[PDB]
């Protein structure tokens, strides 16, 4: 078996390598990679998403997101506050500002100290979530926004039509904010270039130990657990490493710097932080390995976990029994 450990693998395609997207995947697979529940993928050197970041600064941030905490700096909730719109240029010079702005630290490991030490005690401001693309049209190799589509890879395995759409998001960050931890919807892929600034630390659990992460998290937010069977698909939750080794939960974590791409496995739970004013582009995606994961994804119904308009056809044909129950929540 390869990577027995579980160990998050980094990857460096040739350019004759990163042609084809994925022959690239499954190769990374029969290494072992998805085991980690995360992998790192460096581009050649001969690549690039697009010309210049010089002209992105009137992009609008319609709805950007104040993280505001509860609990404790080790195991805390968050809540998204919406607030007013701006740009990409004003939320930069907002994400630089004496309140906002990274502080002083010698290295990675001292801004993650600082993080998971003081995070809870302020309200940093996310520009997640937002449909668009920032690949230029002429980057033929790992484009997110000219990937097959999920709805496709169904038809191909499965032999059934389904409408929906699969396009990617962008996210504007800045020091301290933070993504909970989760799984995608329906234990998908994902994929995410961080296309400039400063970096993006992920914490992740191998998918073959998830079930130890979900006891957990039962265990320190209790009353969550008793509102919704699958309450991490509200993405809401963090638990610090420190936590996470006191209770025994497997996991790896890995810092992500501008340039490279990171891809996360079918039912790998993953957190992290930003560590300053930066800009990703993800995106889900399937292959046909996917298939066993999204039958038996599990799903939130309470209502709190409200989702796109193309996890309804993923629902109906790979979950028809929990199909009704799914949709309430939905409705
Ligand atoms: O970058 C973020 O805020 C969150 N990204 C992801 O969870 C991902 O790419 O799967
Ligand atoms: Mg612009
Ligand atoms: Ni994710
Ligand atoms: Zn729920």
């Amino acid at each position: 078996a390869q990577n027995p450990n579980c160990n998050i693998m980094i990857f460096h395609p040739t350019k004759e390598e990163f042609n084809d997207f994925d022959k690239y995947i499954a190769y990374m697979e029969s290494q072992g990679a998805h085991r980690a529940g995360l992998a790192k993928i460096i581009p050649p050197k001969e690549w690039k998403a697009r010309e210049t970041y010089d002209n992105i600064s009137e992009i609008l941030i319609a709805t950007p997101l104040q993280q505001v905490a509860s609990g404790r700096a080790g195991v805390f909730t968050q809540y998204h506050k919406k607030k007013k719109a701006m740009t990409v240029g004003e939320y930069r010079h907002l994400a630089n500002s004496k309140k906002y702005q990274t502080p002083p630290h010698q290295n990675f490991e001292d801004l993650e100290r600082k993080y998971w030490k003081n995070r809870i005690y302020n309200s940093p401001i996310y520009g997640a979530d937002i449909s668009g693309s920032l690949f230029d049209e002429n980057t033929k190799q790992w484009n997110l926004g000219h990937l097959g589509t999920i709805q496709d890879l169904l038809e191909k395995e499965c032999g059934v039509v389904i409408e929906g759409v699969n396009t990617p998001y962008l996210y504007f960050g800045m020091w301290k904010t933070t993504f909970a931890w989760h799984t995608e919807d329906m234990d998908l892929y994902s994929i995410n270039y961080l296309h400039l600034g400063e970096p993006k630390t992920w914490y992740v659990v191998p998918p073959e130990h998830g079930q130890r992460l979900e006891r957990l998290a039962r265990e320190l937010f209790p009353g969550s657990s008793r509102g919704c069977g699958a309450f991490l698909r509200h993405k809401v939750a963090l638990i610090s490493p420190t936590v996470l080794k006191e209770n025994g939960i497997p996991f790896n974590r890995i810092t992500q710097e501008a340039g490279e791409f990171m891809v996360t496995f079918p039912y790998g739970y993953h957190a992290g932080f930003n560590h300053g004013f930066n800009c990703a582009e993800a995106i889900n995606f399937a292959t046909p390995r996917w298939i066993d994961y999204g039958k038996m994804a599990s799903q939130c119904s309470c209502g709190e976990a409200r989702v796109t308009f193309s996890m309804d056809a993923f629902v109906r044909i790979l979950q028809p029994e929990r199909y009704d129950l799914w949709k309430r929540g939905q409705d």
